[PDB]
């Protein structure tokens, strides 16, 4: 069975997609360890698929559980795709999540919402290098379209993946972290793991086993980086995040 995990920002009409794609047999629990509710629930015309819901996040942060749920979640590797709620009206601050999502290694397929509720919708996806598509529940199109790009845009299907490119500089740092990492994280999420470190992401710094020469030259990597940007290390990449988000919504 496919499982396709739905995440978004709040009022993004992510909740309203899902009962819409859904219909009426929805399934809720509990996430382990955590009061977060964990809501699911199999799609209403293909019963084959289960669309997980996730809690509406602005960011990847460690400082919030709804935020570390849909964390542990996608680097358990349980989900098979991701399917992406963007509220079209403020597209620049929902990329923001979209960026940090797509660097965990689970293939994105965007739900491009509130489209009626301009921007070319190619022109995203060619520079996200992740399926975009229009979608709209007023007019009520694209809705069954964008959940089979998600159901065929797998871990399983998709080969190489393309990740948002940032500056040289932290392109530098983050490649050093991913030289000395090894093994000690899966190839899929290596990437999302090194930026995590780069910005000593109390969660992963702690979830890792890592030896104590590992922990030297992040440090030394970090210390550097931090002198040539004179900016702390977390400030680098959130004006990273954004400056490519600019740089794509140019387009």
């Amino acid at each position: 069975m496919t499982e396709i995990a739905l995440i978004g920002n709040p009022n993004s009409g992510k909740t309203s997609l899902f009962n819409l794609i859904t219909g009426h047999n929805q399934r809720v629990g509990n996430w382990p360890g955590v009061s977060v509710e964990r809501k699911s629930g199999l799609v209403k015309k293909n019963k084959d698929l289960e669309i997980q819901d996730l809690p509406g996040i602005y960011s990847m942060s460690p400082y919030s559980p709804e935020e570390k749920v849909a964390r542990d979640y996608l680097l358990s590797q349980r989900a098979d795709s991701i399917l992406n709620v963007v509220d079209a009206t403020n597209l620049e601050r929902n990329l923001y999540l979209t960026t940090q999502l797509i660097e965990t290694g689970i293939p994105v397929t965007i739900a491009l919402n509130m489209i009626d509720v301009k921007i070319n919708v190619d022109k995203l996806s060619y520079h996200l290098g992740v399926p975009v598509v229009a979608t709209s529940a007023l007019k009520q199109t694209g809705v069954d379209q964008v959940v089979k790009k998600a159901a065929h845009t797998t871990t399983s299907t998709v080969g190489d993946l393309a990740f948002p490119i940032y500056d040289d500089r932290l392109e530098a740092a983050i490649s050093q972290i991913l030289e000395v990492l090894g093994n000690s994280v899966p190839q899929r999420s290596a990437r999302f793991y090194a930026i995590k470190l780069f910005e000593q992401d109390s969660l992963v710094e702690a979830e890792l086993d890592l030896s104590q020469f590992q922990r030297k030259e992040i440090e030394d990597i970090i210390r550097i980086t931090e002198e040539i940007f004179t900016e702390d290390a977390e400030s680098i990449v959130i004006n990273e995040r954004y400056a490519f988000i600019e740089r794509v919504c140019q387009m």
